DNA sequence: ATTCTCCAACCGCATTTTC
DNA sequence: CGAAAATGCGGTTGGAGAATT
């Protein structure tokens, strides 16, 4: 166990941009050996996607998104990377947060 | 001081890819 | 060929920062 687990530091960030905008995304696994970076290809894959990638969005949810996003879910159920995949700029992860905390209350 | 909220990132598992 | 490694998914929760006593 000598990954590091939790909340990504800004050198850790860097390093991960660094790769990715050199060589591309994916070979997730190769970051951690070619890097000083103590992360497995699975987190490496989830911090690019989730928050370094310039397509995400950075806003909070608009009541546009809410109202889609609740529709979708209607549709699909939790089925996140298929309602994502119709928010644009947000992922799964994103998605489902949003439900769990704010709509799911509701 | 302590309790609460919320979400970034983990886990376990299934599917896909590698060699 | 097929065992191991890598990818991707959805449920779950640790803990930073916000709020309350
Ligand atoms: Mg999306």
């Amino acid at each position: 166990n000598e990954y590091k687990k939790g909340l990504w530091t800004v050198e850790e960030d860097k390093i991960l941009m660094d790769y990715v905008k050199a060589h591309g995304k994916g070979h997730w696994n190769r970051i951690a050996k070619k890097t000083g970076l103590k992360r497995c290809g699975k987190s490496c894959r989830l911090r690019w996607m989730n928050y370094l990638s310039p397509n995400v969005k950075r806003g909070n949810f608009t009541e546009q998104e809410e109202d889609l996003i609740i529709r979708l879910h209607k549709l699909l159920g939790n089925r996140w990377s298929l309602i994502a995949k119709r928010v644009p700029g947000r992922t799964d992860n994103q998605v489902k947060n949003y439900w769990n905390t704010h709509l799911s209350k509701k």
